[PDB]
């Protein structure tokens, strides 16, 4: 972390360090939008 | 360390500190290409 104390909170594990799962990134109009791990279950959850 | 604080890791021991056995650059087109110690493989491990 590039200065001690950005994003603290007030749990006893810091949850940033757990492995990310979703993205995030703006929409056409300037939207916040997601996308999780879950989104790929319609390609690697598939027979092939 | 300029700041006391930068770079903070959560781990127990700063990787920080150990000796560094490589170095990083800019290519031609501006990509970060790095340059290890075992690239001097080819010259220190020959019979000469």
């Amino acid at each position: 972390t590039r200065h001690a104390g950005d994003f603290s909170t007030v749990s006893e594990q810091d949850p940033r360090q757990f492995p990310p799962q979703g993205i995030f990134f703006y929409n056409k109009d300037g939207i916040l939008t997601q996308l999780t791990l879950r989104d790929a279950m319609g390609t690697i959850c598939h027979s092939s």
